[PDB]
């Protein structure tokens, strides 16, 4: 999205729209994210219903209502502790070869005359890698993409009421069916004596929730490097690491997130009542000129680059080192295999939270 | 969409993608559009089936397969000549007050603190105006919106999709129910020598086909004038006419259209065989530096501005004077009524042909 928020960011960085509060500046976006005690993520009934989950009174419910993402400490910390080591530097270092190979195998199926980079590269790569990490097999590639979209859409509407549909029911059945093929962190979850619903929620968060966002990081990067004609400079000056960070800043896969106030609290010059929703715009914060000099310019070797695209504070994205690594390898291999990219057509994901491409059609030259 | 085509437009303006031909430059796009005898619009078998339509041997089919849009001379001219005067300068001048009064009532619905101008202004205005012109009542507002979307979607996929569907069926039922209650051009069509299927197609085309495109012009205009900070200047210098022309050039509601070759033809250095599909990118043509100097700049008083957004040649949009008038009055009244627009959120229509906004959320100050 174009940076609409400059003036808001300047003159109304904390704004009540008649329904909720919206936050546009970096200072107050970061402040909200880090102050978990005043700005709660308990938006989906998890703390409220924890007793009835554990004692079994709730049998049929939405698993993604009960994950670490919509919990506060101590609950949040108890849950996240269980998978804190899942993407450790040592684990990712050994995985690099598999990610590079998967990437190359995906590039092998691209038709240079015309092909959809979303379909051929950006969608399959995260799905294949996370399946490998968790030891949960991809039986039906189609269903995995459907699950990835569905879950991402749902996470984007916390507290909103959606009955389980046919597809989500199939996802649940898959997870139930494949528990014991999982690697260590899946085992920890199954052996934990968390409620069944929580176990489902937790596994689905790890297996599925990171796919659509990482897919969009990859597409957004291809878009940005092409738009600003940066491929040769990225190759020549080895800017892959910093260029992915600039893509994250400039085109965040997650545009915004939301909190609910636990008490009356002051934010900037505004007083926000207890129980109010506070929507925080990562996309706008990332262009804040008081933090990012020439913030409307795409600078592939920008540094420092303290963007908020993975959040900030206790919910800082658990997947961040994996998503960074996947996107860097995807771009490296893409930049190595092809030259002279020309974009033929694009189509945006129709979503206000999820920022990415449904279609990215390109023409390429080999070598 | 960002001008991706810049590359193609200069190095590969006529490109075979393995499946169809795609044209990106102004010169060849306009050449294709104007050469109907070589580049046919007959993509739905209208000419092949004309005899069996007119003698009653075809009684079931998709009505929108049989309109002037997908026909060549002489059929095209027979059809268009029946409604050539429907939007005459004299008829539109008598409609100005109704359009203005309608617009003001719509502007009344906008909550300055936050509102979606797509929902409040851009979507309803064309529907209300064309219903008035044709004397066909808007009995269900939501249904007319659904029909405007599905018909627009179908027209963007000429010759594909051979199934009807429940919403389309309700549209057909609606038209059949009102065949004899409309104004003169509706009566002209209904009492003509055309087949029943054609009459249905013709009425659908006039009543419904113009809504989504005109809506997008209004939205794209609001976007562009805001993005480039042009509202004050458009007011002061009275630039409404040329500014709307520049919105059309820069942000065409119809991105592209399609033709089929009737014979082997040369286009540029390329040789196109008979029976080939030729996709013509209005959006790229409109940025051609050889025709529009500083073509990537939005210049609200650009003149000349020979954009192709309403097409070129015998299919040159019949509704152009109406769409232009509605957009002008919408923008005029909006600019008089409000100040200090700030955009809070946008969402694009997920379509490769239709260029517009599903949501355009803004905050405003009154008078
Ligand atoms: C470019 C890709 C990604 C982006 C932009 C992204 C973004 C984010 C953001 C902004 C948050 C914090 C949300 C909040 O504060 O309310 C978050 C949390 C989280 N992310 Fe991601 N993410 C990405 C990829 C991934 C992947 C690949 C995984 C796992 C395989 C993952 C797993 C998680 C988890 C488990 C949390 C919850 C952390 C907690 O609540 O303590 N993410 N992510
Ligand atoms: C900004 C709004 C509009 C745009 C950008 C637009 C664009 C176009 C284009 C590009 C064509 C030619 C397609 C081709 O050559 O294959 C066309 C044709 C046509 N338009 Fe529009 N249009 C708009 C509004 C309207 C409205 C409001 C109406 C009627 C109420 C309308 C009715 C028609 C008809 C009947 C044709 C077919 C003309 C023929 O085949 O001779 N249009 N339009
Ligand atoms: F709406 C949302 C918000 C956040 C995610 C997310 C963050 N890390 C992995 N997935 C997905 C959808
Ligand atoms: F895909 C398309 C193409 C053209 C139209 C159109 C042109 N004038 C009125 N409606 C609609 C949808």
């Amino acid at each position: 999205m174009y940076d609409w928020f400059s003036e808001m960011r300047k003159k109304d960085p904390v704004y009540y729209d008649g329904n909720i509060w919206q936050v546009f500046s970096y200072r107050y976006t970061k402040e909200v994210l880090n102050n978990f005690s005043k700005f709660s993520s308990d938006l989906t009934g998890y703390h409220e219903r924890l007793e009835d989950l554990r004692n079994g009174k709730i049998r049929f419910d939405i698993p993604t209502r009960y994950t670490m993402l919509t919990s506060d400490p101590p609950l949040h910390d108890e849950l996240r502790s269980m998978s804190a080591d899942i993407f450790s530097p040592q684990k990712l270092q050994t995985l690099e070869t598999f990610i590079r190979e998967t990437t190359r195998s995906l590039l092998d199926s691209i038709d240079p005359r015309e092909d959809d980079i979303v379909k051929k590269l950006a969608v399959p790569l995260p799905i294949i890698v996370i399946s490998k990490i968790l030891g949960l097999p991809i039986e039906d590639k189609e269903k995995f993409k459907e699950w990835s979209d569905l879950v991402a859409f749902r996470l984007g509407k916390p507290g909103e009421i959606f009955e389980l549909g046919k597809k989500y029911l199939e996802l649940i059945g898959y997870v139930k069916d494949h528990l014991n093929s999982g690697t260590e962190v899946v085992s920890r979850v199954v052996n934990s004596n968390l409620s069944d619903i929580e176990k489902l929620g937790y596994i689905i968060l790890l297996l599925i929730a990171g796919n659509e966002t990482t897919t969009n990081l990859i597409s957004n990067s291809v878009i940005d490097f092409t738009r600003f004609n940066l491929w040769q400079r990225i190759r020549e000056e080895n800017l892959y690491l910093k260029a992915i960070e600039e893509a994250l800043r400039y085109s965040p896969p997650v545009m915004r997130t939301v909190r609910k106030t636990k008490e009356r609290v002051k934010l900037g010059d505004q007083t926000i009542e207890e129980g109010e929703y506070v929507r925080v715009w990562i996309a706008s914060a990332n262009r804040d000129e008081e933090v990012f000099h020439d913030g409307e310019k795409f600078i592939p070797d920008r540094n420092p680059n303290p963007h908020l695209s993975f959040g900030s504070g206790i919910h800082l994205c658990l997947g961040a080192p994996l998503a960074r690594l996947e996107a860097r390898i995807a771009i490296e291999e893409f930049s190595k295999r092809f030259r002279h990219i020309e974009i033929l057509d694009t189509e945006k994901v129709p979503n206000e939270v999820l920022n990415g491409y449904k279609r990215l059609v390109v023409r390429l030259k080999s070598n």
